[PDB]
Parts: structure tokens; sequence; C-alpha cells
């Protein structure tokens, strides 16, 4: 299956980690699940050509 990125460009917290799906939805459930969960949700966009979601706090 494809790997997805997640960035997340937090206020203090940084980083970044991945997972494999069928697709960008499918992944962008995990990534959610992450980012609300750890408090550093915000703004997304998602880049098709790296398939990189961005979380911006």
């Amino acid at each position: 299956m494809d790997t997805y990125k997640l960035i997340l460009n937090g206020k203090t917290l940084k980083g970044e980690t991945t997972t494999e799906a069928v697709d960008a939805a499918t992944a962008e459930k995990v990534f959610k699940q992450y980012a609300n969960e750890h408090g550093v949700d915000g703004e997304w966009t998602y880049d098709p050509e790296t398939k990189t979601f961005t979380v911006t706090e």
C-alpha cells in the first residue's frame, strides 16, 4: 500500500509520522486521530505529489 506522511507543525511539539493505506482518505483517518489526541490539530493541507499531509497548529 502507498505510504502517506504526516508533518506536524505544532507551536511547541513538532514531528513527522507515516502510515500505509489504500488511499489518502483512509490514511487521513489515522492522522486526524493522531493530531487530535495529541492536541496539535490545526489547519490541514494535502500534497498529492508527495502523499504528505501537513497540520499546522
